RNA sequence: CGCAUAAAGAUGAGACGCGUUUUAGAGCUAGAAAUAGCAAGUUAAAAUAAGGCUAGUCCGUUAUCAACUUGAAAAAGUGGCACCGAGUCGGUGCUU
DNA sequence: CGTGATTCCAGCGTCTCATCTTTATGAT
DNA sequence: ATTGGAATCACG
């Protein structure tokens, strides 16, 4: 019945426990240990550590699924081509498209003839001759009049059905239009047309090069405003522009229309838009509009065409073509060139697909860009080669028809050319006449992002409802699919409940209930005082109520001034009024309200009570649908009471948001005695003018219980579906439920009593490809030319003073000058915000400057002169995202105010009271978990107080004590983490009960300027030092009030370092069932070796190919007979199988024919043991081992080094240097110098345990050299090297480390047969409860 | 108190472009062959987790998972204490 | 001629839309 | 980046 406590650190990949006792000890137990093996009760402390993998998200799950889902309708809508030329097809060639099905298949496997289209080697080869490429024939099909084969039709159209083009352009796209400076001279001349006051002139500027720029959008318009003379980027001209070219421009301000009327292209809402400024200003104006809509596309086409659109109806078909002529004239000029030139180089270019050469560029693995890195130096070794030079710099050298940069083919294009296609060849063919819809429907078909997958119950991600049971194609799509239903489910099945009743949902943002209910809210809150009041009074009914008739409903805002003169003096003739309670501007407002009356010019139809739910219905539509169709179809019901005009206003009208109460809280719910509901209450409560807080805080009103039971199994979920409900990655999740776990199975191991207290911290917690995204529009926006200057690789700008200085454009980001990209090492990295006041290390409060003291005083923020100095530049930065809006607002908060104490204050505190949603939903878990009983009155009984701990405590606590800690060693320093965590927690709720409502979860209302707050704080954790900065405190602390023995420093100490160092702490890696992808996805070419898996049941990967490398789900143990020799004599073998994830299922339906089809034979279910990863075996002298899959292991012992050893590690390495005075930093070198040979123990140790555990002789041998050989350098390297030292001998996957210059691989353990006569260790999660099996025994 | 903005992240849906694999695009000449020289090179079909049944324009890589017993499953149950110590836990006394 | 040491290799870019939470800035 | 799979390679 002993008084314990639990501590815990939560992490991503692992979760540390611990159990002191009132002396702050760690008990110790015997634990039963259950198996065959002779040993029945082994001693084990009260600490230990979890380790397991991190929890993977759902986002690569959810691109494989939607990938699965385009490949499938992707084949679906060829099938559909197939059956719509199915009949045509078969009186032409009656097994062409079994010759098409089959084209993967080889000569052997195949039921036809090898050659596809034609079924005969001299028509297929006069086909490749005639149309080397399906964009020749494309472009023969479009322009050509003859009759021509069904099956090229069917192939061109199945060509640009497969690959159709994205669909982010709406509307159609004429491809007649591509001149850039035609079309823009066009503009020009109708502004000019309807504009003579201030005419446009833009003769001579280079209006194709500007426009088509591959420079930023933003900065193309910037470019074309600074060559246009006297025009503005705002202006009319501008915002033309700007719409033509893809920013969305806002056109109330050129016409005063005093509607944003917002118009861009893209969208396809634009025409309606587009309408709606018409009937603002007039019909001339849209001509102007219609030539911007056309520049649009000569900007666009023009991107990808590059080719004449006169002479072919075909652009995108011709500019292949000319890539293909283009490619084969550089292909015979770049062959003769290097023939007459380079011979002895001619086969590496066009022979060894090895190298990136021509031959590797299009036989082998090379790519453009890995072709062009190959061939420039080539090129610039050469004559005649400036034509090349000059393609390669533009990269449009020997281009390849299909390439990565297609991507930006609209699909209209595709459309264009299929119905040229059709419009061709309809006339010969009839059902090409009769079913062109039907296929550019196929071609055109895009299931709606609101629709959804098409399931009918079977699927968990499916939401659509169909109007009839029928199967769902292209043509029918609008008739079967209830798509009104539909995107109002795709809305609703995301959004939110309501916390108070989980069965009911929430109300729009913008409803007018909502509104009603914030502005009644603070009506009641008004605290209203005048002449002739003996006290202060709040407002009654009937005033709340005139003053939303007179007030509200009449103005957006109110002011007290307004609320003071229109009600107050003007009706209850009362000129002096102050208000208390609320401030100058009240936060709520009637914004749909005004809205609804400027759009419908009618108080009455809003003033009604009884058809308010319609208005309710109408600001529902308006959230939920984003497409005007669906509106116009749900508001169509709702004809009749507004007109044609009324309902065309409501169309565009969008709203956006939802509230966080349901409709059934504000005003469905009544009080059983009054029959009013919450609304009803706000508007007459009495002379109460309870607020919505008090409504749902009254014990009286019945809207409490009925509050409390609507959620009567609370969240409703088990301890797995509520951890999923909280917000967070799912790695601290798995931590999340890690932890509850051990904390359940603690409880269990003491007795079943729960702990007195559960202290709980919980951590902070490629990158290379999202600085290169980040650099490219941070560039391109700016407009600079500092990223040609330098090709910076991926890894190159990990660099954090690189980053800086790309991010700033190469310049002093205080000052006004230019920083050296090779004068690196020099510069300063110092924070915004002082590491003191805040202590932030990333990029966004990093700042890279060529010397520090350009920024003023460090004690503060930026001075005021360098926000002047450089505003300009810091906005500029901003409007290319190289810094954020926080970033921004940091450097000028010297014009805004600075940094007050107060501030700097709060900013101390907040880095020791934890404020993490994530930690308070931890909490509540476990105190909901470890607080079951409940008071008579309506009271929690806190038997169990759970803590929160920040990490900086903890940290304090160690680098004051010489409690360091090193990662590198162990993993004992999860468990040596929470320990400490328990141990302040305790101590600072033993000394400190003031600050419980600070620390302990709950609400608590015992508190006792700024530099009172600053120094309690920054010396709430001095208690457990001897002397302070010099001041010194006693022996042992009192708690105060109450006499307890919070600390005793002559004591405690000696248990912590006696704790800290005990060898037995209780690491387990959890085991775990490998679940994923089958294989590697890389599809290997074809090899005579068993290891490959068939990408089909008919593929035979000898001759097809296919993937290998399978993941091991789990190891089986099994105990067969096996055939050997000829004469297949029967032989007992015990051995791991390694059931493969696509294996998975086979073996679990039935284990025995499995093993007997793999070929074991009179395998025993029984004996059938299960492994997991990570799966525990000792074998000798304490080696432990982990079954990594089928046929490796890992490391499973820990290094148990003493504390002095890391104590000496960390004092030697130098940690951000020693973090300390003089004094103490020069006897600490001290210490490291007197203790110099600590260095050769330490590798003594290391040594032995790599000969009693590790057994890598060929490494360890090396590493010695390696040490012996760098026994001189100095003190400080050699720690680090020596820390470095210790992944040989860590617990886990083996790796490779660097000593120095030399460099040690991992020694892998490859071979499971060791573990086949070891002892397997079943480990329960905390790892007390163990189970032993000899598997030798077997 | 709330409100605005920004950033980050989670989840879900709809698309795009590549990549990879096999086949098709009779390679020619001198060769007995080994080969040597020369010619050509851009494209397409199919698959893109094996596959499953619920047969859908669906689902298949997330989360969960020591052992034993009771079980569709969710899950429920199973493991004395104190003291001395310490090389991954041992020993002693009490108890069962 | 098995066997330990050594080497190599691993699907990847883009866009549109919606909902949510959390952190960090401020206005008021 | 990581760590297991696969092939290659040196060799006693
Ligand atoms: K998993
Ligand atoms: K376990």
């Amino acid at each position: 019945d002993k008084k314990y406590s639990i501590g815990l650190a939560i992490g991503t990949n692992s979760v540390g426990w611990a159990v002191i006792t009132d002396e702050y000890k760690v008990p110790s137990k015997k634990f039963k240990v259950l198996g065959n093996t002779d040993r029945h009760s082994i001693k084990k402390n009260l600490i230990g550590a979890l380790l397991f993998d991190s929890g993977e998200t759902a986002e690569a799950t959810r691109l494989k699924r939607t990938a699965r889902r385009r490949y499938t309708r992707r084949k679906n809508r060829i099938c559909y081509l197939q059956e719509i030329f199915s009949n045509e097809m078969a009186k032409v060639d009656d097994s062409f498209f079994h010759r098409l099905e089959e084209s993967f298949l080889v000569e052997e496997d195949k039921k036809h003839e090898r050659h596809p289209i034609f079924g005969n080697i001299v028509d297929e080869v006069a086909y490749h001759e005639k149309y080397p490429t399906i964009y020749h024939l494309r472009k023969k099909l479009v322009d050509s009049t003859d009759k021509a084969d069904l099956r090229l039709i069917y192939l061109a159209l199945a060509h640009m059905i497969k690959f159709r083009g994205h669909f982010l352009i709406e509307g159609d796209l004429n491809p007649d239009n591509s001149d850039v400076d035609k079309l823009f001279i066009q503009l020009v001349q109708t502004y000019n047309q309807l504009f003579e006051e201030n005419p446009i002139n833009a003769s001579g500027v280079d209006a194709k090069a500007i426009l088509s720029a591959r420079l930023s959008k933003s900065r193309r318009l910037e470019n074309l405003i600074a060559q246009l003379p006297g025009e503005k980027k705002n202006g009319l001209f501008g915002n033309l522009i700007a719409l033509s070219l893809g920013l969305t421009p806002n056109f109330k301000s050129n016409f005063d229309l005093a509607e944003d009327a917002k118009l861009q292209l893209s969208k396809d809402t634009y025409d309606d838009d587009l309408d709606n400024l018409l009937a603002q200003i007039g019909d001339q104006y849209a001509d102007l509009f219609l030539a911007a809509k056309n520049l649009s596309d000569a900007i666009l086409l023009s991107d990808i065409l590059r080719v004449n659109t006169e002479i072919t109806k075909a652009p995108l078909s011709a500019s292949m073509i000319k890539r293909y002529d283009e490619h084969h004239q550089d292909l015979t000029l770049l062959k003769a060139l290097v023939r007459q030139q380079l011979p002895e180089k001619y086969k590496e270019i066009f022979f060894d697909q090895s190298k990136n050469g021509y031959a590797g560029y299009i036989d082998g693995g090379a790519s453009q860009e890995e072709f062009y890195k190959f061939i420039k130096p080539i090129l610039e070794k050469m004559d005649g080669t400036e034509e090349l030079l000059v393609k390669l710099n533009r990269e449009d050298l020997l281009r390849k028809q299909r390439t990565f940069d297609n991507g930006s083919i609209p699909h209209q294009i595709h459309l264009g050319e299929l119905h040229a296609i059709l419009r061709r060849q309809e006339d010969f063919y009839p059902f090409l006449k009769d079913n062109r819809e039907k296929i550019e429907k196929i071609l055109t078909f895009r299931i709606p992002y609101y629709v959804g997958p098409l399931a009918r119950g079977n699927s968990r991600f499916a939401w659509m409802t169909r109007k009839s049971e029928e199967t769902i194609t292209p043509w029918n799509f609008e008739e079967v699919v209830d798509k009104g239903a539909s995107a109002q489910s795709f809305i609703e099945r995301m959004t939110n409940f309501d916390k108070n009743l989980p069965n009911e949902k929430v109300l729009p943002k913008h409803s007018l209930l909502y509104e009603y209910f914030t502005v009644y809210n603070e009506l009641t809150k008004v605290k209203y005082v005048t002449e002739g009041m003996r006290k202060p009074a709040f407002l009654s009914g009937e005033q709340k109520k005139a003053i939303v008739d007179l007030l509200f409903k009449t103005n957006r805002k109110v002011t007290v001034k307004q609320l003071k003169e229109d009600y107050f003096k003007k009706i209850e003739c009362f000129d002096s009024v102050e208000i208390s309670g609320v401030e100058d501007r009240f936060n709520a407002s009637l914004g749909t309200y005004h809205d609804l009356l400027k759009i419908i010019k009618d108080k009455d139809f809003l003033d009604n009570e009884e058809n308010e739910d319609i208005l309710e219905d109408i600001v529902l539509t308006l959230t939920l649908f984003e497409d005007r169709e669906m509106i116009e179809e749900r508001l169509k019901t709702y004809a009749h009471l507004f007109d044609d005009k009324v309902m065309k206003q409501l169309k565009r009208r969008r709203y956006t948001g939802w509230g966080r109460l349901s409709r059934k809280l504000i005003n469905g719910i009544r009080d059983k005695q009054s029959g009013k509901t919450i609304l009803d209450f706000l508007k007459s409560d009495g002379f109460a003018n309870r607020n919505f807080m008090q409504l749902i805080h009254d014990d009286s009103l019945t809207f409490k219980e009925d509050i409390q039971k609507a959620q009567v199994s609370g969240q409703g979920d088990s301890l797995h579906e509520h951890i999923a409900n909280l917000a967070g990655s799912p790695a601290i999740k798995k931590g999340i439920l890690q932890t509850v776990k051990v904390v359940d199975e603690l409880v269990k191991v003491m007795g079943r009593h729960k702990p007195e207290n559960i202290v709980i911290e919980m951590a902070r917690e490629k990158n290379s490809r999202e600085r290169m995204k980040r650099i490219e529009e941070g560039i391109k926006e700016l407009g600079s030319q500092i990223l040609k200057e330098h090709p910076v690789e991926n890894t190159q700008l990990q660099n954090e003073k690189l980053y800086l200085y790309y991010l700033q454009n190469g310049r002093d980001m205080y000052v006004d000058q230019e920083l050296d990209i090779n004068r690196l090492s020099d510069y300063d990295v110092d924070a915004i915000v002082p590491q003191s006041f805040l202590k932030d290390d990333s990029i966004d409060n990093k700042v890279l400057t060529r010397s520090d003291k350009n920024r003023g005083k460090s004690d503060n923020v930026p001075s005021e002169e360098v926000v002047k100095k450089m505003k300009n530049y810091w906005r500029q930065l901003l409007n290319a995202k190289l810094i954020t809006q926080r970033k921004f607002d940091n450097l000028t908060k010297a014009e805004r105010g600075g940094l007050s104490e107060l501030d700097k204050a709060g900013f101390i505190k907040r880095q020791l009271v934890e404020t993490r949603q994530i930690t308070k939903h931890v909490a509540q878990i476990l105190d909901s978990r470890m607080n079951t009983k409940y008071d008579e009155n309506d009271k929690l009984i806190r038997e169990v107080k759970v803590i929160t701990l920040k990490s900086k405590l903890v940290s304090d606590f160690r680098k004051d004590f010489q409690f360091y800690k090193v990662r590198e060693i162990n993993n004992y320093h999860h468990a040596h983490d929470a320990y400490l965590n328990a141990v302040v927690g305790t101590a600072l709720i033993k000394k400190y009960p003031k600050l419980e409502s600070e620390f302990v979860y709950g609400d608590y209302k015992v508190y006792d300027k700024a530099t009172a707050k600053y120094f309690f704080y920054s010396n709430i954790m001095n208690f457990f030092k001897t002397e302070i900065t010099i001041r010194k405190r006693p022996l042992i602390e009192t708690n105060g009030e109450t006499g307890e023995i919070v600390w005793d420093k002559g004591r405690d100490f000696a248990t912590v370092r006696k704790v800290l160092s005990m060898p037995q702490v209780n690491i387990v890696k959890k085991t775990e069932v490998q679940t994923g992808g089958f294989s590697k996805e890389s599809i290997l070419p074809k090899r005579n070796s068993d290891k490959l898996i068939a990408r089909k049941k008919d593929w035979d990967p000898k001759k097809y190919g296919g993937f290998d490398s399978p993941t091991v789900a789990y190891s089986v143990l099994v105990v067969a007979k096996v055939e050997k020799g000829k004469s297949k004599k029967l032989k007992s073998v015990k051995e791991l199988l390694g059931i493969t994830i696509m294996e998975r299922s086979s073996f679990e339906k039935n284990p025995i024919d499995f093993l007997e089809a793999k070929g074991y034979k009179e395998v025993k279910k029984d004996l059938i043991i299960k492994l997991p990863k990570y799966s525990l075996f000792e074998l000798e002298n304490g080696r432990k081992r982990m079954l990594a899959s089928a046929g490796e292991l890992q490391k499973g012992n820990e290094l148990a080094l003493p504390s002095k050893y890391v104590n000496f590690l960390y004092l030697a390495s130098h940690y951000e240097k020693l973090k300390g005075s003089p004094e103490d930093n020069e006897q600490k070198q001290l210490f490291v110098e007197q203790h110099k040979h600590y260095l050769d123990e330490i590798i003594e140790q290391i040594s032995e345990f790599s000969k009693r555990v590790i057994l890598a002789d060929a490494n360890l041998d090396k590493v010695l050299s390696a040490y012996n050989k760098h026994r001189d350098k100095p003190i400080r390297e050699q720690a680090e090297n020596i820390i470095h030292l210790f992944t040989l001998t860590n617990l886990g996957a083996p790796a490779a480390f660097k000593y120095f210059d030399t460099t040690i691989d991992r020694k892998r353990y490859t071979s499971t047969k060791e573990v086949l006569d070891a002892t397997l260790i079943h480990q329960s999660i905390t790892g007390l409860y163990e189970t032993r099996i000899d598997l030798s025994q077997l």
